[PDB]
């Protein structure tokens, strides 16, 4: 069919949209924007097209195979209380007379109405239901992107989805999948894993495949084939029935609505703000990915799949053939209805790898042992950080950057330092903050930072000194090219709040400590001090621990 | 959305269609013609329209009380040897190189395509599957009727829909609609259920309610919704994948192709010629119509349904007030896109209430008590009846008339009399012949008649004598009008039809005793001497 | 055993190798490619493995019908005058001071080598005889292969077995293995035959079988068994005492010298270049699967087999029971070392059933009467016949494709037109050229292809007209993916071609009417223009007629 089509009517913006920024962190503003409904039609056009999707005996197997595993799973029906615990409390309020704080609350309203739906689900399986359509505020740096297209439904049904799936999504990808399930690893037990699958080959060859616009490339078969591994699952059946229900009355298709409440069109692929999303792109595209490997005839595949996004190690079998075989890899990807974007490449390095917007990379500790660490080019942290400290927002990127990236040069001499400058000057170290963790809201205290990278990092996190020339040279011309102070600035700059932080005792103190004994010059002895955070994907899913 | 969109490519004949007759039965040969291909554009036009459709909470409890009672049924997937003898011997060819012939003898090339057919049913539930369009060849008499609309899928496909759904549609419309379920009723069956029901009521009214272009009038959603209560039953997976990607690809719509291989254009309503189109047409009117009932608050309601053929009796809450009830009637089933077209009218005589293209009517016994038969205006048998003794039709509808009109002044009369005195001139008494009923394709041999219209009607159906008088007229009117003899001719026809018969001795000595024993004078006093009437299947591609 | 072991030294060309096109046939040169000693490494990987061959009762109840049929048989030595007629003017030369031509001239010192060699084989039954190895330069279309191996014996000896054998391997075969001998039918009778033999079946199936790599699967068990089928057959006892020596000192295997003189390795499988080879290789593949049939408990089994090329045609046991008896009849070939390739399928469409590269389709004559004839994808040989007019071979495989194809859509419109052209543009038509049929060497004048054809195949052959859509498609993607002109393209130029021949007036003028006939539009009636070609097979048996 086709993945979208439209009325004519805008994708209509909320309230203000600010395009750009209105200083001490970088000094080019020009460089930096939101995307807004402006450039909704753009998007509108890159992502709508048809969908001729052509299966083979490869993907049936894969497929087969992963039922086998999906029919070992057990899972539960969540109650009304629990998945009102678990939406977020500044979640998009319902158009039916209640908000999320309501939600929250268990009130009699919101809980009365929730019943409603789902006694509605169970009832009827075939009545198209209906989302919201919108587009997206992202900060991005300049050499630019339409919006994306958020589509979600309304409060009452999501709390739904959460009932009868929130159990299924935490739970079978990983047993479907195994080790290439990427919501189950730390950072660092994702550079463990791709560091050691690897070495284990004899002769490695490994690339990154970018799909075009993958929400898209999602067929409603697609989305059938998902219904049914879930299916599989070992469930209740009311939660059989309402899994149905969802499938084809949500997720996939149904039309699309403006903020004026206006008819925009119809979608017939995946929705980006549904329950189902990450754990469905990740599933849809381990399985089609499977199969593109098993028709190029490519030798002992280790995939890792995060959504959307797909990095493959394998065996290689020289450079002209592998090549090829990438070429042939593309081919079945694309008749299984998931295209290149970029097209795809070799890499025989593994730092050079790109996957998850992210690379391996080394670097060593204290007593000059060499350790592996992930990190990215560090652009559009520090965009959105410049962002975030010029508008206040209640999103902050710049503390998932923090604990995500914790062992990178730029987020501790960069990141650390200057939001540790903002939050001692302000008087607001105590006060907990939301960030982002594979699609879920936390509520943080800065100040335990050193026990969290500890806890996921090693102490090492705290002492990493000879990092790589390329690390080295990408961080130092992302700066110069956003016009950042360069790195000996920000070692002094570091050792003014260390300073600063260390006279206020306890828990300041032990950040000052940790945090800024990079900055000293003569190290200090760093001692160990004295999460159900990194098991699945929940991005586009609403969700909150 | 649109019932159709045409690209402006024709529906195309596969052969001569003749549509003039080219006299022993009736004289007026220029009032009997038969549809073509060419009255397909005024069809196309008629059938062709937006459908707007909306629901409220009649419709939706009605549902949900539907799907209560589906959710106790099972049913089985049927084995592709059980659905290869379900096949008609001359069902259109397979475009993949084989026949009805090749699948009744299940020849391994035959099965294992249909394996194949089955197997991207399981794999794939969106593409849409390829139906042909033909224009139907139907007989009339005059006062002009365009053709009908045939719309179906290949062989291969066809085999699969008897796997996954035969056993639903044989089984699930009677336990879901009880006592309204049309076709688990023999004509004298159907007749006692008119009769008592009506005469339960304390005061009875009825109505029949003619839909506007039915087929059309089915939304997707319609078919979807009959997808899901299908679904409600205990089903082997296989064959609940196999249901509803035949719902997303073949029943919701699909392309239509010409005999010459051309694009007509699109279908998003029901097809004529697939084994859903009965049970879904009746499950869809039931529904419909049950909420439309409690929409006008009608009392004690009692319903048939034969597909898009409905019948209500219920009681009279005064004549002013059942004309309002009625209009309210309406426009539910116009909100629930079912508009009419003959808008209904109120009924307070059962022998004037039309239904399934018959009506009620009564005459006597031997013995001097009344017996209740269905009967219809002759006007289309008999047409139909010249048109099969000029032109030789693989087809048979003077014998399923016989069979379902046994008891009527003109079928006893007429259509025995006539068919008996042909089979006897070619020596073919012997010969079985195909007919239809309930859609379904059934071998019989005519010499069967005595003791299958015994079974059916009864040993009254040999000896009814006092016809009414409206009744009477209407025959007599209609035999004038198509310039058919008088019944005074065909008495004596009869009597040599008997004669001869009785002379061959065996099964054919019964015929003539018990057929035209109305003929005599002086009469014999007669004695005595299935699984037929349990689904609805046209359109279903079905043969026993 | 190890088919074959290699000391290192390599597999060396005899001149320089071609493997591109230097484009009135076909635009996408880059598509046609040659066979060179560049592939021979890769092959030699393919090719070389150990034989664990087991035998059951079925083979010996096989092999001793064999016998039986065998001993009916008497065959004669051929004299040395006729066996040296029977080689080929541009066969490779002896080592030993003499040529093909020497020895067709029946000169004294080619003569008294032959008598020499003759001598020393009565006298010794062991020595293993020497062989040459070389890779063959064949043309293909892509989608890589490489190179086959081709092995042959000097010339000397391969007069020799001509006086052995030729009469045996001309004449046991047919006995032996009756309607199954695939080399005694025509085109039209191999056409006749799988029809027949396909609508004698209540409800047929049928299946190929693709055996990996024969020649390398034939053990030196089988080439002795073979042997002693032989020595079954009423014999000359010089005959006996040769056929025991060629097959323990040559057909069981021997060294193997590459073009330079060097030591390559040793062969302990069939060698493609010897005279027993075809005869050999349908009698083994005869005996295997006619066992593992029984193996597999086929119903009333017909099969057709050329060498290594086998079609069964049976009565089917239904579909799940059909697929698993093949399962089993592979494990029996697969016991008697004759694995598969590509594994067997069952089909019940005659038309979708390859064998020799070839199949049966309908087309309908002058009447509308509907006609039986054989073709296949014409990819190849478009290919070869590029190569074939860009550069010249002593080989012309179009001429073999038109007489063994004359009836096929692309031959008539393709082939004829395009080389007709080309022998008019060159005034040549009256030049005899050589052909290979069945691996037999003929010099055919082009001018006699309307007799040829007219006895070869009737004359519905010069006005068949409608092809089947699967063969119209078949051809018109090949065109497509080949780059050759669409057949409108031809029609006008086969119009051309048509007059300029009637011109000419003489056997010219008959090719004009006749074979274009197709082109014309109003067509003329065609009449009545007023052979030992298909009996056996000698493909590697160094034969001319
Ligand atoms: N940073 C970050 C996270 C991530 C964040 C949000 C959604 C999905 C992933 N990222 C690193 C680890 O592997 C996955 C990519
Ligand atoms: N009542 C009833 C049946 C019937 C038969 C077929 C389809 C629907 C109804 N009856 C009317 C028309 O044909 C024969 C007599
Ligand atoms: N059947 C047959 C022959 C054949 C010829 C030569 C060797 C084996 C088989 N066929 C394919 C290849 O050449 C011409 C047509």
């Amino acid at each position: 069919s086709m993945s979208y089509t439209w009325t004519g009517a805008l994708i209509t913006p909320c309230a203000a949209e600010e395009s750009k920024l209105p200083n001490s962190l970088l000094r080019h503003h020009n460089m930096v924007y939101a995307t807004t409904s402006r450039s909704a039609g753009l998007r509108q056009k890159k992502v709508t097209f048809d969908r001729l999707q052509v299966l083979d005996d490869h993907y049936r197997d894969v497929l087969k195979e992963m039922k086998a595993k999906a029919s070992t799973v057990k899972a539960k029906l969540l109650s009304v209380e629990e998945a009102c615990k678990l939406t977020p409390p500044h979640s998009a309020k319902s158009k039916f007379g209640y908000g999320a704080k309501d939600v929250r609350n268990l009130s009699s309203k919101a809980v009365n109405h929730i019943h409603s739906v789902w006694k509605d689900l169970l009832e009827d399986t075939v009545t198209p239901i209906d989302t919201t359509i919108m587009a997206k505020n992202e900060v991005f740096c300049v050499q630019r992107k339409p919006a994306r297209l958020i589509v979600f439904p309304d409060l009452g049904v999501r709390v739904c989805e959460k009932m009868a799936l929130y159990d299924v999504v935490s739970t079978l990808p990983q047993v479907v999948m195994g080790s290439s399930y990427g919501f189950q690893y730390s950072p660092g037990q994702r550079v463990e894993f791709l560091v050691n699958t690897w070495k284990s080959k004899k002769n490695p060859m490994g690339f990154s495949y970018d799909t075009r616009c993958f929400d898209s490339t999602v067929t409603e078969n697609d989305i059938r084939v998902e219904e049914s591994i879930y299916q599989c699952c070992d469930l209740a059946p009311e939660a059989r029935q309402a899994i149905k229900s969802l499938t084809e009355r949500l997720y996939i298709g149904g039309p699309l609505t403006n903020s004026k409440g206006q008819n925009c069109g119809y979608r017939r692929c995946r929705a980006s703000g549904v329950l189902t999303t990450s754990c469905g792109n990740t599933l849809t595209c381990y399985l089609k990915a499977s199969a593109a490997c098993r028709a190029a005839k490519l030798q002992d595949c280790t995939m890792l799949v995060n959504g959307d996004d797909l990095v493959v190690i394998c065996e290689s079998a020289g450079t002209q053939e592998d090549a090829a075989s990438l070429r042939v890899f593309t081919e079945a990807m694309t008749r299984y209805s998931a295209p290149p974007g970029d097209p795809p490449q070799p890499e025989y390095d593994l730092e050079l790898i790109t996957s998850c917007s992210s690379n391996v990379s080394v670097a060593h500790d204290a007593s000059g042992k060499r350790v592996y660490y992930l990190t990215r080019d560090p652009t559009t942290p520090l965009a959105r950080a410049a962002w975030e400290t010029a508008r206040h927002t209640p999103v902050n990127s710049w503390l998932g950057n923090i604990i995500m990236y914790a062992p990178t040069l730029w987020a501790r001499m960069i990141l650390m330092t200057h939001f540790f400058s903002i939050l001692l000057a302000q008087e607001q170290l105590e006060k907990a903050l939301d960030c982002q963790i594979y699609g879920a809201c936390y509520s943080i205290e800065p100040l335990d930072l050193p026990q969290i990278i500890e806890r996921l990092h090693g102490l090492s996190a705290f002492s990493l000194h000879s990092y790589s020339p390329g690390e080295i040279n990408r961080v130092a011309s992302c700066l110069r090219k956003l016009g950042v102070p360069p790195l000996r600035v920000w070692r002094h700059r570091a050792r003014s709040v260390r300073a600063r932080l260390l006279s206020q005792g306890g828990r300041a103190a032990t950040c000052g400590k940790y945090l800024f004994n990079w900055a000293v010059k003569t190290k200090l002895k760093l001692t160990p001090i004295p999460s159900g955070w990194f098991v699945a994907g929940y991005s586009g899913g609403d969700i909150y621990h």
